[PDB]
């Protein structure tokens, strides 16, 4: 972890970066702020290139599309909670998911949007904006406080509230027992495993393959080849995370490093070519009148 770059928000006595994601254009990072703005920064020079007020509440999530034509945002209390934007030449709104507080693109073919409203998931067409599916079964609900519905890498399976759904037939194929309050889980990029908190499950047997205690309460983020795995533990504008992140070998699940930046972490993401890790770290504390986040770029590398 060699530091390469650092910067704060331009013309702000209190920097308010809340989340980050690399743009499709190499050398440029996208950041949400607490004033619900989206900002394009040259990650090396720390120059602000563009800005736009997407919401009147803090950004909690953002996701650029791989072709750089579209972008998802999720705010805090502003209705609409989440929206889809276009960024071909001009920035503009395409659609708005009114009550969905968290949203993701499909992975293989990026033609659909998966939104989360508590325990319920909704799939939407990008072109038309229409609700195609609603995935929810009150009998199989685990009610994870931090549930995030998500597609597998081939877009034919969906994980929501600890239930694996077949999209084609829109039937719940398996329900995973609940062993924590908060984390709902992700697909491994190799699309053979499912990481639900400390438990790694096989998609072919539903057998427990690994117990990883160090992963407890981590929001997990992979590198783009899926050989490395970065976690930020939740706490027990307050940050969702504490001051340490952990790295793991993503094939055998052995720990590699536990960096403690000694500053609460807001978000953490990877470039397409597996050279860099951007991290939003807070110079303030919770009890500080204001946030003061910076963006640190480390090469891994
Ligand atoms: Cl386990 C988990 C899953 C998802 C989240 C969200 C989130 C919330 C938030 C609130 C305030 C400031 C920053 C953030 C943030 N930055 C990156 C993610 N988030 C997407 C809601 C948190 C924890
Ligand atoms: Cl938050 C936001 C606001 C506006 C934009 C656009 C944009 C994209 C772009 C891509 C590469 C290099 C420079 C730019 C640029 N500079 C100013 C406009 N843009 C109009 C899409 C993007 C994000």
């Amino acid at each position: 972890f060699r530091p390469i770059s650092v910067f704060r928000e331009a013309n702000e006595d209190e920097s308010g970066f809340t989340c980050c994601a690399f743009s499709a254009r190499e050398r440029f990072l996208m950041l949400g702020t607490c004033t619900g703005q989206l900002k394009l920064y040259n990650v090396f020079s720390g120059q602000e290139e563009a800005s736009y007020n997407c919401h009147n509440s803090a950004i909690t999530h953002l996701e650029p599309s791989r072709d750089g034509s579209l972008l998802l945002t999720s705010a805090t209390w502003s209705q609409p909670l989440s929206a889809l934007w276009g960024m071909k030449s001009v920035f503009d709104m395409k659609h708005s998911f009114t009550e969905d507080h968290y949203v993701e693109f499909s992975k293989h073919s990026q033609d659909r949007v998966i939104g989360t409203k508590g325990d319920i998931a909704h799939i939407y067409d990008i072109q038309t904006g229409n609700k195609l599916l609603t995935l929810f079964n009150p009998d199989l609900a685990n009610n994870y406080k931090r549930n995030c519905a998500t597609f597998n890498p081939t877009d034919d399976l969906v994980l929501n509230d600890g239930v694996l759904w077949d999209v084609r037939s829109a039937l719940a194929i398996h329900k995973f027992d609940k062993f924590n309050m908060n984390i709902s889980g992700v697909f491994h990029p190799n699309g053979l495993e499912v990481i639900i908190n400390t438990e790694i499950w096989d998609l072919r047997t539903f057998h427990l393959l690994h117990t990883v205690p160090a992963l407890d309460q981590c929001r997990v983020v992979f590198n783009h080849t899926g050989t490395v795995m970065y976690g930020a533990m939740l706490q027990a504008m307050k940050s969702p995370f504490g001051s340490s992140f952990r790295t793991f070998n993503a094939t055998d699940y052995k720990p590699i490093a536990t960096i403690d930046v000694k500053r609460n972490i807001f978000d953490l993401c990877t470039d397409t070519k597996d050279c860099y890790l951007a991290v939003i770290e807070n110079q303030g504390s919770m009890d500080a009148l204001n946030m003061d986040t910076v963006c640190r770029l480390y090469e891994v590398g």
